[PDB]
């Protein structure tokens, strides 16, 4: 039914999407301007480590401080393969994509990283307030040249 | 309110049943989950320390799984289980956590904890694929499998 309720719904809806696009979307120098997407208490961050803890970055400063990290270790990095997920929550999305380029972190040498990633992202007032990067760890410590354990699943069928 | 719209929001309220049940199946009705697949339809582990998917190809190999995955999680239950609806009647992604014992060939019993994501994708109302995403990292720690530390040098507080 077209009530001045759903139309608000999908207005909002209309217009996440446009900054989940353009969040994806942002590469190179545009990454130290990331977090004003976000709302000044918004959250981002790894919700997938090696620790079983989120790294959470907590505000939209510094998110923004953040960004001067994360443009160092992943100096050309771009998402692609990129599909956004609407929810029955306007405010709320999330993006299966894939990524790619190079990781460059200390006391690791130089390498390349891939990865296969889901993003969620929550809005407030048409700013993120919640954003998590979820991934394979596993993938990152082959990039780093860390020996990958592994899970034997014996008798597993075939 | 058209047709065409009417006969998506029935497609996707069935498929929301359809994944309810899915995520709330446990115990011996683990052994008949794969009856909610199409007779093609795929299942598995999408996050493996391998970086490929595990894929269960098949109704019939999904139910032949399943006493494997009763024997190696034996009490296994799915809980805070969030289902979000798509734009497409025919996709929805499941945030949850889930629990139990690990009983593992070689390795030490463990508890096993992980927050999960799950794609569903139907036809036909029912699943033509399912895939699990975790971290694979709380999987070695319930099996006693050492976990490296990647070290973050600049990483600000
Ligand atoms: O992978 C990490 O170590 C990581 C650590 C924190 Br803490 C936050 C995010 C992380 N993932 C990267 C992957 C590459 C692009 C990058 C970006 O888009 O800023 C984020
Ligand atoms: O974690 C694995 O080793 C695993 C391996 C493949 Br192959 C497929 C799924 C897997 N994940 C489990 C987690 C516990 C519940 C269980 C189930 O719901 O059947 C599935």
């Amino acid at each position: 039914e077209n009530t001045s309720e759903n139309r608000a719904q999908v207005a909002a809806r209309q217009h996440n999407r446009k900054i989940v696009e353009q969040y994806m979307h942002t590469r190179g120098e545009a990454r130290l301007k990331r977090h004003l997407l976000f709302t000044e208490d918004g959250v981002g961050g790894l919700w997938t480590t090696d620790s079983g803890q989120p790294i959470a970055i907590r505000g939209r400063e510094k998110l923004g401080e953040h960004a001067v990290w994360s443009l160092q270790c992943f100096p050309d990095w771009v998402w692609t393969d990129i599909q956004i997920f609407e929810t029955q929550d306007p405010n709320w999305f999330w993006v299966e994509c894939r990524g790619e380029g190079a990781i460059v972190f200390p006391g690791y040498p130089r390498g390349q990283y891939r990865n296969h990633f889901l993003h969620s992202f929550r809005f407030e007032n048409g700013l993120i307030k919640e954003q998590r990067e979820f991934m394979n760890p596993c993938e990152q410590f082959r990039s780093l040249g860390i020996e990958v354990p592994e899970v034997r699943r014996d008798g597993l069928p075939s």
